């Protein structure tokens, strides 16, 4: 449940 | 969750 | 959760 | 939850 | 939740 | 989140 | 959050 | 949110 | 918040 | 999340 | 139910 | 997260 | 339910 | 539940 | 994380 | 999980 | 999982 | 549940 | 696990 | 669940 | 549950 | 017709 | 017709 | 007709 | 017709 | 449809 | 339609 | 569609 | 769809 | 339909 | 589907 | 469809 | 069609 | 499909 | 589907 | 499919 | 049609 | 499908 | 499939 | 059609 | 399909 | 599948 781009 | 398109 | 279009 | 369009 | 369109 | 299309 | 199209 | 559309 | 159309 | 399309 | 743009 | 197509 | 763009 | 870009 | 085609 | 398309 | 398309 | 790009 | 296509 | 590129 | 490009 | 976002 | 995001 | 995104 | 992403 | 992208 | 965008 | 572009 | 471009 | 993308 | 292009 | 990509 | 990504 | 490119 | 990929 | 390029 | 990725 | 990649 | 590349 | 990568 | 890969 | 190249 984690994205950073 | 994570979800990017 | 975490959605992106 | 988060949407983005 | 968060819509944004 | 659901996206349909 | 859903969105139908 | 729901989003018909 | 329900958006129709 | 899930995405449909 | 959070997006902050 | 699932992503169908 | 986490989005900052 | 989680996207930052 | 799935993703159908 | 996390989903990038 | 982590999920790159 | 950890993609960063 | 780690997928990346 | 992890992918960091 | 890795992969770091 | 068409749905633009 | 088409649907664009 | 087509998706995008 | 084709999807993209 | 003719779509122009 | 034809969609041109 | 036809686009006549 | 038939694109003259 | 005929894309352009 | 054809393209002129 | 033809696609052009 | 075809699908991209 | 049929491209005439 | 003729794909110029 | 059938490609003309 | 085809899948890319 | 002919593609052409 | 058939190019006539 | 085809599977790329 | 034909493929020019 | 058949190629002219
Ligand atoms: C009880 O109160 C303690 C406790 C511990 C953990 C949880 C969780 C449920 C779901 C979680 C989660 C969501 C997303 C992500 C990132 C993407 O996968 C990680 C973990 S933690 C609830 C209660
Ligand atoms: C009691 O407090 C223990 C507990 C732990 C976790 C949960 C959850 C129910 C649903 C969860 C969830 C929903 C969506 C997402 C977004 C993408 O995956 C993550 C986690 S955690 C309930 C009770
Ligand atoms: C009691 O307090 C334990 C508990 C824990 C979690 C929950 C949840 C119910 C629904 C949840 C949820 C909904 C949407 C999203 C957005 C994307 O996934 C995340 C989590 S948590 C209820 C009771
Ligand atoms: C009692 O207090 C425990 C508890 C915990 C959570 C809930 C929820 C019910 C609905 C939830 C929810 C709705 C929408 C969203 C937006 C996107 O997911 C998130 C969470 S939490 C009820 C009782
Ligand atoms: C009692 O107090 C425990 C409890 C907890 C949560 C709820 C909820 C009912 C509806 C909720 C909700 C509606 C809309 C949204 C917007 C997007 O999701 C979020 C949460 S919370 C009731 C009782
Ligand atoms: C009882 O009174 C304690 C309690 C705890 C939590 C809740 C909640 C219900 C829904 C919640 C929620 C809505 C939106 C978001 C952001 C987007 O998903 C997060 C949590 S909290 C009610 C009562
Ligand atoms: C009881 O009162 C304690 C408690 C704990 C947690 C909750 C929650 C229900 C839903 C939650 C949630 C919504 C959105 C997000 C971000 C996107 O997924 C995270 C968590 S927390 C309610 C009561
Ligand atoms: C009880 O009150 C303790 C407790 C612990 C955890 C939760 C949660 C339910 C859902 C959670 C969650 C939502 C989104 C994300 C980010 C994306 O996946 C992570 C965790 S935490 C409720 C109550
Ligand atoms: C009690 O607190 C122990 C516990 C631990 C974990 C959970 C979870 C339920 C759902 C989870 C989850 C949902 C979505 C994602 C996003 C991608 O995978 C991750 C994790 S954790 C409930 C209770
Ligand atoms: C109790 O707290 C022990 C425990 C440990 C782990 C879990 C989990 C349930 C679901 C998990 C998960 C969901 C999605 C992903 C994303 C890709 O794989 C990772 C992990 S952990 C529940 C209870
Ligand atoms: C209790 O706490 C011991 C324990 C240990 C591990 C787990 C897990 C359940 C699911 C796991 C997992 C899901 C997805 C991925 C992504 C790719 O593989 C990794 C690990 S760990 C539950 C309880
Ligand atoms: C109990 O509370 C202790 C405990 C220990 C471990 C876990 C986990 C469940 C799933 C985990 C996990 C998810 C993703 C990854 C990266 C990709 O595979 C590694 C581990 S840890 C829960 C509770
Ligand atoms: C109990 O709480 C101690 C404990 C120890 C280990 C775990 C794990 C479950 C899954 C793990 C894992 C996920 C991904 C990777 C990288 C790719 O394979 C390594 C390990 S650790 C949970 C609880
Ligand atoms: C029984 O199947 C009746 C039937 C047949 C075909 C259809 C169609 C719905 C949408 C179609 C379409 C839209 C756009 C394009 C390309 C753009 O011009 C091709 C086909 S055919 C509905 C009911
Ligand atoms: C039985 O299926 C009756 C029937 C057949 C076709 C349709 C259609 C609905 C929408 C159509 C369409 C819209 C746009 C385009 C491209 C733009 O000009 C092609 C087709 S056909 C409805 C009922
Ligand atoms: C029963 O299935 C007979 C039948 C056949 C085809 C259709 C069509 C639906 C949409 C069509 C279409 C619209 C536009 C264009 C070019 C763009 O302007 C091509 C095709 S044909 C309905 C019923
Ligand atoms: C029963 O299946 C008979 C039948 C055959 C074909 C169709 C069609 C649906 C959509 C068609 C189409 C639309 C546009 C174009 C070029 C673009 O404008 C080609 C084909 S044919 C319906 C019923
Ligand atoms: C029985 O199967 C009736 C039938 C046959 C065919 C279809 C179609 C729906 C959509 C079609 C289509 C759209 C676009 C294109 C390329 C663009 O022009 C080709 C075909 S055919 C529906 C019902
Ligand atoms: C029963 O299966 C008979 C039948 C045969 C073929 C079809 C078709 C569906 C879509 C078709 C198509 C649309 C566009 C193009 C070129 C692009 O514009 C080629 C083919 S044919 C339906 C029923
Ligand atoms: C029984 O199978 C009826 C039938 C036959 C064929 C189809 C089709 C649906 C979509 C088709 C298609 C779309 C695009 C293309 C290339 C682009 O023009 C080829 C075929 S055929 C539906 C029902
Ligand atoms: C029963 O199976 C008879 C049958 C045979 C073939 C088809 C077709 C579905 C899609 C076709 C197609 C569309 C486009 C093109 C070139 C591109 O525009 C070639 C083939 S044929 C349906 C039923
Ligand atoms: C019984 O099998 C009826 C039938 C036969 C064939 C099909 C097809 C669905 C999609 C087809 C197709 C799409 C694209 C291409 C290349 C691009 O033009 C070739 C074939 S045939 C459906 C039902
Ligand atoms: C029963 O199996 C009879 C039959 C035979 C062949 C087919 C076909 C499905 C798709 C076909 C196709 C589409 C496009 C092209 C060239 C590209 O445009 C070649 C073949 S034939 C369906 C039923
Ligand atoms: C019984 O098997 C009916 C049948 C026969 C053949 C098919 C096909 C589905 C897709 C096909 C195809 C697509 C693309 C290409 C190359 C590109 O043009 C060749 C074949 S044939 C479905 C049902
Ligand atoms: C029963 O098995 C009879 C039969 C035989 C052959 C087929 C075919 C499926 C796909 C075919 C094909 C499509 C395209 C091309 C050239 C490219 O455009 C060659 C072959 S034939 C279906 C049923
Ligand atoms: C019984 O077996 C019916 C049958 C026979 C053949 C097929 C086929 C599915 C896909 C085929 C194919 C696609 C591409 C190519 C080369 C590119 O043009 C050759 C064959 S044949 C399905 C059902
Ligand atoms: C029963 O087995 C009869 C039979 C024989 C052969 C086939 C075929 C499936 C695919 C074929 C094919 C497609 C394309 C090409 C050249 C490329 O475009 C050659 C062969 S034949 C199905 C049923």
């Amino acid at each position: 449940g984690a994205v950073e781009v």
